[PDB]
């Protein structure tokens, strides 16, 4: 359920197509 | 369901096409 | 569903185009 997350970059719950940055 | 992020940057729930940034 | 994310920068629930920022 919740997460209260507050970061400062990429991030995901968990699913398909696993993300990127730079 | 329910996150609560409030973060500051990229962010995906989880699904195609992988977010990016800078 | 919800998410209630109340971030301060880029986001997406997940699909096309990928986000990106600066």
């Amino acid at each position: 359920p919740l997460v209260n997350i507050y970061n400062c970059s990429g991030v995901q719950v968990g699913d398909n197509n696993y993300l990127t940055m730079q």
